RNA sequence: GGGGCGCACCACCGGCCCGCCUCGCGACCCUCCGGGGGGCAGGUGGAGUUGGAGCGCGCGCGAUGGCACCCGAAAGAUGGUGAACUAUGCCUGGGCAGGGCGAAGCCAGGGGAAACUCUGGUGGAGGCCCGCCGCGGUCCUGACGUGCAAAUCGGUCGUCCGACCUGGGCAUAGGGGCGAAAGACUAAUCGAACCAUCUAGUAGCUGGUUCCCUCCGAAGUUUCCCUCAGGAUAGCUGGCGCUCGCCGAUCAAGCAGUUUUAUCCGGUAAAGCCAAUGACUAGAGGCACCUAUUCUCAAACUUUAAAUGGGUAAGAGGCCCGGCUCGCUGGCGCUGGAGCCGGGCGUGGAAUGCGACGCGCCUAGUGGGCCAUUUUUGGUAAGCAGAACUGGUGCUGCGGGAUGAACCGAACGCCGGGUUAAGGCGCCCGAUGCCGACGCUCAUCAGACCCCAUAAAAGGUG
RNA sequence: GACGCAAACGAACCCGGAGAUGCCGGCGGGUGCCCCGGGAAAGAGUUCUCUUUUCUUUGUGAAGGGCAGGGCGCCCUGGAACGGGUUCGCCCCGAGAGAGGGGCCCGCGCCCUGGAAAGCGCCGCGCUGCGGCGUCCGGUGAGCUCUCGUCGGCCCUUGAAAAUCCGGGGGAGAAGGUGUAAAUCUCGCGCCGGGCCGUACCCAUAUCCGCAGCAGGUCUCCAAGGUGAACAGCCUCUGGCGUGUUGGAACAAGGCAGAGUAAGGGAAGUCGGCAAGUCAGAUCCGUAACUUCGGGAUAAGGAUUGGCUCUAAGGGCU
RNA sequence: GCAGCCAGCUUAGAACUGUCGCGGACCAGGGGAAUCCGACUGUUUAAUUAAAACAAAGCAUCGCGAAGGCCCUCGGCGGGUGUUGACGCGAUGUGAUUUCUGCCCAGUGCUCUGAAUGUCAAAGUGAAGAAAUUCAACGAAGCGCGGGUAAACGGCGGUCUUAAGGUAGCCAAAUGCCUCGUCAUCUAAUUAGUGACGCGCAUGAAUGGAUGAACGAGAUUCCCACUGUCCCUACCUGCUAUCUAGCGAAACCACAGCCAAGGGAACGGGCUUGGCAGAAUCAGCGGGGAAAGAAGACCCUGUUGAGCUUGACUCUAGUCUGGCCCUGUGAAGCCUCACUUACCCGGUGAGGCGGGUUCUGGCGUCAAGCGCCCCGCGGGGCGCGACCCGCCCCGGGGACAGCGUCAGGUGGGGAGUUUGACUGGGGCGGUACACCUGUCAAACGGUAACGCAGGUGUCCUAAGGCGAGCUCAGGGGGGACAGAAACCUCCCGUAGAGCAGAAGGGCAAAAGCUCGCUUGAUCUUGAUUUUCAGUAUGAGUACGGACCGCGAAAGCGGGGCCUCACGAUCCUUCCGGCUUUUGGGGUUUUAAGCGGGAGGUGUCAGAAAAGUUACCACAGGGAUAACUGGCUUGUGGCGGCCAAGCGUUCAUAGCGACGUCGCUUUUUGAUCCUUCGAUGUCGGCUCUUCCUAUCAUUGUGAAGCAGAAUUCACCAAGCGUUGGAUUGUUCACCCACUAACAGGGAACGUGAGCUGGGUUUAGACCGUCGUGAGACAGGUUAGUUUUACCCUACUGAUGUGAGCCGUUGUUGCAAUAGUAAUCCCGCUCAGUACGAGAGGAACCGCGGGUUCAGACAUUUGGUUCGUGCGCUUGGCUGAGGAGCCACUGGCGCGAAGCCACCAUCUGC
């Protein structure tokens, strides 16, 4: 057979992301003095809109307090920021909405948006819009924190870990039930070159593993085990489980 | 007319050498620690030996490895070149009459006790409608179909603000790309592009394989083979000889797809079942059976038993006699037996034919056969399928059967004369143009000769 | 006050602007074109009859100055309910309307410099270039384009970067000591320079690609009059052209096309209403089953349509 | 409060008016009632499939928190997703909405455990041994075991029964073979359509079920309207064809080109026997040249491929896991926890590490200030401001990730290869593939077929060897229980029993039975028979040499009474040998070798081996299938003979049982002779001729013929044999009509004649089947039908006896060839014959018609580019007038021509 779709995806040609009118890569301010023993003051000058995702953009204003400069950063804009606001950012930052402080000086149940996985990563966790992530419990003898992620699981991170006080703006995107195939088109259109799914069965043998045959059936067991090869790992991968649920 | 030395070669019997086996095991001069010998004999294995024949060169042919007689694949591999077509993506540009339905929003006026409703207008939303350009390409299965065109033309038709159309610049490259998925597209090439090379790839498979005359002349069968379109092998074929015989007296041997004589072998035809095994019909007698009869049968039944056929023997390699040898055999060195040696006796002791189809070596082709009389299996039968003997044919023309592969006659250098075969002799068309013999036969579908080109049961006061 | 003056020092560094923002709809301003009236001038066409007629020509570059016109969430005064202003739609207003008076931006429109000397039109003379006259005055528009604006609509789509240029913040610095100096973004003026490469032509029913002068393919710009809703079809002007690699003569069969026509019947043809026939535009009426209430729908089914002569209504301006 | 002036363009209404004509040209939806499928828009096989296929929104599942999921790369912990972060990315299924989505976790697969008993690599560990080595313990992942999971692949039965037994639904469906199901409806008639019925060959619930507005160049049925689709064709125009001037190919070609029969490679053009036969040509035409185009694409074969798939064979990338390696340090009880410096990751312009500014959408830029010091009031430096020290920039991991290297598992993701043969084509079946008996087999031997009837891959320490004794099968007479069969006994008993087995042979003091002694079923050499090449192996025979058994002995026995019961090289294994080598010697292990067994190749002289291809390719094959033709005629069809019987009686009016003889090639087979460098394949349409086995008509005979009607038979193919519904249909069935609606042939006539509906490429759907790729001889939908100008034949059109007193013309003759008419009705006969009636003819005569033939245009109708006349739309020449343009602008009428059973005439 031939090389199957799923595996022509890493090569990068077309399936590159499509990243022309993109703003820039979101992430916090790079952890520094002022935020590790204090706070900045930070004003918000706009709200943008970053092509291929559904959550707005913050270009919030900072100083530079080794350099006479404005610092623009390119925050997640949680749900209730506004331009004009001064978002603060630091150790001793107070816990209000759209604040950056650290998760060990923030009580437990706090929800946060824009979380550091590890100290400095400048955020990597509940980034997507309307997601946000929960303060479990602390422990300050090993300086760690207990986080709930947006997918159910509890994550034990560091008290170091940065994050946005409040939840990601654009909550409620994917309850509009999309109603065209042209609102799919210019939805993927921004993204990458992945919107049009051609089933497995709907092709040939040469392609795909579950195309032939003169039906459209699947013919094997559709859930494959994790260590298969690529271009056999398609289905549901290491399927603990089938049906409705 | 007798004797003899006997070449080469062949048959047989020995001797010896090496391997192996068995038997015999012993005292002894080579033991000098260790050890080497000890007629050993009887068998058997060996590509040995018993008075070398090879080596080199050349020539011819055969079977091989090589491009291997020539041309031919579908492929496989290595390296490379293409996204000017097209597929998708990216960047930057360009483009899409006039109408139709007419949503939110808004205005004003009616109805109502209120909740609120009703009407008109405004408004201009939509992968909305008609439709031009554009982009597509439904039907006519129209035109065309060596065309205008290696995909075009006409009318008709789909869509035509959207998942729209489109330029340029970019990206993805061959087991890779790309694919709203047709195995589609990737430069007229796609179920794996193109170019060059490996490569003159291999082919048990088609095709072709070049001057003459002369001579000889097949096989389609055996066994084995992942064989059954091929090979190996035997047979059939040719060539090369050679050993002789005739010369030197059918001298005689020897031989034979043939008889004769003698001697065996067989279980088929026929026959038989009142004989066995099995099948089967009918009465009859006796105290369903039992006895004597009876009808009808066998390929896997048979007492019996041919024709044709198979083997063997028809002499000097015989016959007769004597002596000798033996470890085998044993009442009996003659009891067997066999071997060795010598002597005696042609009236070569059936017919016919023939030089020995003698002894070798090398060897091509073939290993699809087909047909006829007879025999014979399967089948309703077949110009069917499968066998047996022989001939034919393939390979073969000629006379005849009009015609023809195979029937009939007869096989062939180039001719003249003669005469025939099979078949014919009204005319075509050589030959009855006989005063041919006797009879049969009338058909309003007559009849007219192997194979052979169809005719039956049953009928006629012809 | 918005902001204006020919200029009107100023670095490092910082901030911001322009470059630099999609598609669609409505409306408005301006050109171009088209159209109407001059009983307007200059030639020309017709003049059998009629036609104060028909046709053609009646213009001004860049840049600069001035002024219309358009735009402005720009300013000042002031204060709003009996709310008012206002658009086709909307929208706007005590975060300040209306009104009054200003300011700014765009002004591709008009006038002027250019600049009539040139260009066109007409007439005249000369020859084998010189002169004359004219180049005028208005009307408009559901008109068509282009452009500048404005207000919206749409996106689970937000519709580029950079070179370059500019403003501000900054006040480090520079300048002279009584008339000048430093400094000058003064289209105030003068002086000098701007190299290299492409540039013809075809651009498609004969200059490209398809082997060709191939009915194929190949990205754009400009675009008139009449009919009409139309960038439809049909006709005409400007421009182009000889009918698309040949002529002549016949008009048989059989073809291809004209989607030619055909009495009576009307799908009996045929696998099958294949084919083309019917219907068709517009106006006025009338529109079911079903439905996701959106539709179905131009459902279906009707009537009307010419020409001519009138009536009525729908405007603007002083 | 308007008067004056200016400015258009629409709308409504009315009169009048022409031939009731007017969106006059042009432009420009036929409509309705239903079914199926897909929701829609969109997309798709460039060059045969625009679709029901793909996509789609929606729905659902799966994976994954970044040291990650998915994927790329030869490789860098390089790259894509990712300028990303679960409202995300990645992998699948289903396919809008609505309505639901049942049961099954046994199987397969995925996944989760590890109170995990097994299986279990490398390394490490222990023991034995001179050591190589052997043995043992230990023993990861994975497997096994256990749980979960079906919107995972899939499945969802006849008291039996499993894993669940098809639930809601739906249906003779795009799914139902039987089948053209049954009923209803739709029509005169319906294999169609629709609605029902459902044990449904073989429906069914995200392999989604059911429904469904809107939509569709989708499939289907009906109705209205409409029409040349047809009845039934005709006329006109343009461009051609045609002729001409100029110009000027190609395909194709053994030679060629009249037929009938014959035979032949079984369908000649040439050959045979006949018919016969006259230059040179034109326009047509499509019968033939088994016409051309193309080394059949179907089929088979080849030890030829390729695409693709799996539970094929053998590997492999990746991945999982273990050991070693970078890999060090400290502590505690191999393991755990710590250490940082290896290594790794993250952040940053490496900007503050360790120890001692929240009151606003301002502003913040190289230090003010102070202290100290140096230049000649101008100038400069330094320090504090801005604390000191420090060894690693700051975080997060950490000797774990990860790299390297071996080891185990997984691995159709990928690679390579295979996937027997025989065979009345292949496939399926079978084994005729290695053997044995009888027969075939034709009296030596041998002798074939997918001939016949069978057997074999064993069995036996005796069922081998030997000796002795005994006699069997069966029948009869008898004899307590005891009988048709228990046991005793007598007589008869050629074997008719038994001998392991198939069958044949052989066997009576044996070869059978019984008994007691045994291991000749042992060790060896060669010869030899059978199969045979006269090779091997296997299976046999006769000996010789050993050592034995049994018997008193002669003797018998080296397996089975005989004919069957079996296996090369290589390798492994075992046994045997004072006997070899282990090589520079010696010793000892090991290894090798020699001799003999065993381990096995059943395709049995012995490869290690699953499919699929409708996406297919190549070399070939008429050695071999699917057509026609040929042979044959079982079968099909048709006709006889005999005469039991039927016919009230009466065999034979008409029939014909049991039997039997034929014919025919319009059935189907059998065969495989022709054709695979191709003979275009079903049906219909069209058109011609032929056969008779005669439906009708003409002339007859017969009757269980009164008439009428009908039946049987004869001469006889002259003439006719229809229009429709359904189905692609030949074949059926029905509706009507009719004198009758007879059956056939001609390559199962006829595709360069047509039409493609069907079959029979590639698209796609359903059901069943398969794990799958795929298959269906099941259904369904869409799917390029190329060329003639050559030679004949035929159709017409020119011309033709090259020699002559012939040339030329008129009127004619005529061989030969073609040939043509046909059937019906009405009136009359006649309500008559006939008959009891009911009913009910015929000849002559008369008047018409059907089909056909040949004409013809007076009439009617059609056509009209005489572009003849009128009218008229848009435009154009200023207008009138007169005209033109729009490939014939349109409309009405229309001459002449041509033309219609749509008008007319004639047919012996
Ligand atoms: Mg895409
Ligand atoms: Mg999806
Ligand atoms: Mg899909
Ligand atoms: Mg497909
Ligand atoms: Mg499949
Ligand atoms: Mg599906
Ligand atoms: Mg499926
Ligand atoms: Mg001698
Ligand atoms: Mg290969
Ligand atoms: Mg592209
Ligand atoms: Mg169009
Ligand atoms: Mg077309
Ligand atoms: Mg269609
Ligand atoms: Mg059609
Ligand atoms: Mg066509
Ligand atoms: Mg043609
Ligand atoms: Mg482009
Ligand atoms: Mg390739
Ligand atoms: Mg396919
Ligand atoms: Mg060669
Ligand atoms: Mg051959
Ligand atoms: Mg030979
Ligand atoms: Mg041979
Ligand atoms: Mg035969
Ligand atoms: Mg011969
Ligand atoms: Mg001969
Ligand atoms: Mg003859
Ligand atoms: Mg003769
Ligand atoms: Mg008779
Ligand atoms: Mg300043
Ligand atoms: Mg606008
Ligand atoms: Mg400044
Ligand atoms: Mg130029
Ligand atoms: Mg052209
Ligand atoms: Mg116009
Ligand atoms: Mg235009
Ligand atoms: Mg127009
Ligand atoms: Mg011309
Ligand atoms: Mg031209
Ligand atoms: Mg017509
Ligand atoms: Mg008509
Ligand atoms: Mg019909
Ligand atoms: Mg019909
Ligand atoms: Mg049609
Ligand atoms: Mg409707
Ligand atoms: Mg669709
Ligand atoms: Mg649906
Ligand atoms: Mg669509
Ligand atoms: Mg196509
Ligand atoms: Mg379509
Ligand atoms: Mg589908
Ligand atoms: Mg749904
Ligand atoms: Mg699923
Ligand atoms: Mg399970
Ligand atoms: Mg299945
Ligand atoms: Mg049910
Ligand atoms: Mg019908
Ligand atoms: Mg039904
Ligand atoms: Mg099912
Ligand atoms: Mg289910
Ligand atoms: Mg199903
Ligand atoms: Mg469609
Ligand atoms: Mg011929
Ligand atoms: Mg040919
Ligand atoms: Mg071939
Ligand atoms: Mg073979
Ligand atoms: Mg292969
Ligand atoms: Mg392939
Ligand atoms: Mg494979
Ligand atoms: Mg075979
Ligand atoms: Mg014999
Ligand atoms: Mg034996
Ligand atoms: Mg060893
Ligand atoms: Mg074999
Ligand atoms: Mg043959
Ligand atoms: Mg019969
Ligand atoms: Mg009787
Ligand atoms: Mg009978
Ligand atoms: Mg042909
Ligand atoms: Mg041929
Ligand atoms: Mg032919
Ligand atoms: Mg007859
Ligand atoms: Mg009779
Ligand atoms: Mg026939
Ligand atoms: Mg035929
Ligand atoms: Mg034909
Ligand atoms: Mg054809
Ligand atoms: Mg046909
Ligand atoms: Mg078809
Ligand atoms: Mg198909
Ligand atoms: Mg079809
Ligand atoms: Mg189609
Ligand atoms: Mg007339
Ligand atoms: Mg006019
Ligand atoms: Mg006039
Ligand atoms: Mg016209
Ligand atoms: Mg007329």
């Amino acid at each position: 057979g031939r090389v199957i779709r799923g595996q022509r995806k890493g090569a990068g040609s077309v399936f590159k992301a499509h990243v022309k009118h993109r703003k820039g890569a979101a992430k916090l301010r790079h952890i520094d003095f002022a935020e590790r023993h204090g706070y900045i003051k930070g004003i918000v000058k706009d709200i943008i809109h970053d092509p291929g995702r559904g959550a707005p953009l913050a270009k919030v204003m900072f100083r530079d307090p080794y350099r006479f400069k404005k610092r623009t950063e390119l925050f997640i804009a949680a749900e209730g920021i506004h331009t004009g606001q001064f978002i603060y950012c630091g150790k001793k930052a107070q816990l209000n909405i759209g604040n950056v402080l650290p998760v060990g000086t923030m009580p437990e149940g706090t929800i946060v948006c824009c979380l550091e996985e590890k100290p400095g990563d400048r955020g990597k966790l509940a980034r997507a819009s309307g997601n946000y992530a929960t303060v479990i419990s602390h422990n300050p003898e090993t300086k760690k924190s207990r986080v709930k992620l947006p997918s159910g699981s509890k994550k034990v991170i560091s008290s170091a870990n940065r994050a946005v006080v409040g939840v990601v703006a654009g909550g409620g995107r994917i309850d509009k039930p999309i109603l065209k195939a042209g609102r799919a088109y210019h939805k993927y259109k921004a993204k990458r070159n992945c919107w049009p799914r051609v089933r497995g069965v709907a092709m040939n043998p040469v392609e795909h593993p579950f195309g032939g045959g003169n039906h459209q059936h699947i013919g094997k067991p559709s859930t494959i085990r994790r260590d298969a090869p690529a271009g056999r790992k398609v289905g549901l991968i290491a399927a603990r489980r089938t049906g409705r649920l």
